[PDB]
DNA sequence: CGGCATACG
DNA sequence: CGTA
DNA sequence: GCCG
């Protein structure tokens, strides 16, 4: 077993869901208490359950895997024995914990605006909408749809949306191309948002496409919420539905076709892959990696890329296929 | 012990 | 601060 | 919380 996630295929679907699921819950809670190097180590500890070939049974098959110590291997070592780890259920029946996750989930609440509304005394989304000259305009979207945006997005929904996008795309900037990123291109069959990365095959083309896009989806009614030069849009969009509609999260953006395959693999992800990923190119091999390029800080060059393989080349790494990032 | 990814709106 |  |  490898350190790094972005060293190993990661499945969507595995052997180890409800141990994974235990330390996942402690990982989001280290997060609710600012405490980020607790997060990922086990959200890392989770990952590597998911990315082995069966089932954990006993106890010793954790010794050398890494990201186990004491902690993480009291946690599995509980819910062998008993089907339940004690410290797992007192985070689950948290005030804290159910709170800050509720409040964490509106958009345009992160974890600093949660833990001051928790330390305010507030508790429950009607505590929120008693007091909405306190929101900012993008919170009172979120708290608005809030009900909506808790849905699943399902799989079969995306093709027809992604249809709608082309349309406003190929106005806004014939030849310009709409793929589907995120958990659905690795596979997932649901997701909380749908994800869209739009270029051009003539570098430069790209330049100031995505206000045009959005003023055409807006105008033709479909646009819930948006922020509005850019280049990420965050939106809520109306998806129809039998008789009516939902609310639905869209991300759209944009990168030269320079760029496209950067891009491409950041939003695809997973989160914890493109962390891990990041992490293995700087402290491993030298270099910087983002969603715009990858750098050598010696050279001072970038390096051209034209496919995802050509990026897991580059890092000495074996290509994963979308479907293997989910760690 | 230091480090923990790295951007844009 | 929020967002990915 | 864990590695390196
Ligand atoms: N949410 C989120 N995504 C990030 C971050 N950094 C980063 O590179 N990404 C990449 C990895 C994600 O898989 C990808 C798209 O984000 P997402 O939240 O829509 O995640 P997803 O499609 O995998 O999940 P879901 O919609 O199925 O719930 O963007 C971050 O801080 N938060
Ligand atoms: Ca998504
Ligand atoms: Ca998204
Ligand atoms: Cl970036
Ligand atoms: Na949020």
């Amino acid at each position: 077993m490898p350190a790094y996630a972005c060293q190993r295929p990661t499945p969507l679907t595995h052997h180890n869901t409800g141990l994974s699921e235990a330390l996942e819950i402690l990982a989001e809670a280290a997060g609710f208490e600012g405490s980020e190097g607790r997060l990922l180590t086990f959200c890392r500890a989770a990952s590597v359950l998911k990315a082995l070939p069966s089932p954990v049974t006993t106890l010793s098959q954790l010794q050398g895997l890494p990201h186990f110590g004491e902690h993480s291997s009291r946690v599995v070592q509980e819910l062998l024995e008993h089907g339940v780890c004690e410290e797992v259920e007192r985070v689950r029946r948290s005030e804290r914990y159910q709170t800050m996750k509720l409040f964490t989930q509106i958009f345009g609440v992160g974890v600093k605006t949660a833990d001051r509304w928790y330390r305010e005394g507030l508790r429950t989304l009607d505590d929120l909408r008693e007091q909405p000259q306190k929101l900012t305009q993008q919170q009172k979207a979120g708290l608005q749809h809030h009900q909506d945006l808790s849905t699943p997005v399902l799989r079969s929904d995306v093709d027809a949306l992604q249809q709608v996008v082309e349309e406003a795309v190929g106005q806004a900037l014939p030849g310009a191309t709409v793929t589907l990123t995120g958990g659905f291109r690795r596979g997932k069959l649901q997701g909380h948002d749908v994800d869209f990365l739009i270029t051009h095959p003539k570098e430069g083309q790209e330049a100031g496409l995505l206000p045009r896009v959005m003023c055409r989806l807006q105008d033709q009614g479909l646009i819930l919420y948006h922020q509005h030069a850019f280049e990420r849009s965050f939106c809520i969009f109306r998806l129809p539905q039998p008789g009516s509609w939902k609310a639905v999260r869209v991300d759209l953006v944009v990168a030269p076709v320079s760029q496209f395959p950067f891009a491409l693999l950041g939003w695809t992800g997973s989160k914890l892959f493109q962390r891990e990923l990041r992490r293995f190119s700087r402290k491993e091999k030298g270099l910087w990696l983002n969603s715009h390029g990858l750098f050598d800080p010696e050279q001072k060059t970038f390096f051209q890329a034209a496919s995802e393989e050509d990026i897991f080349r580059h890092l000495g790494l074996e290509y994963l296929p979308p479907e293997q990032r989910n760690a």
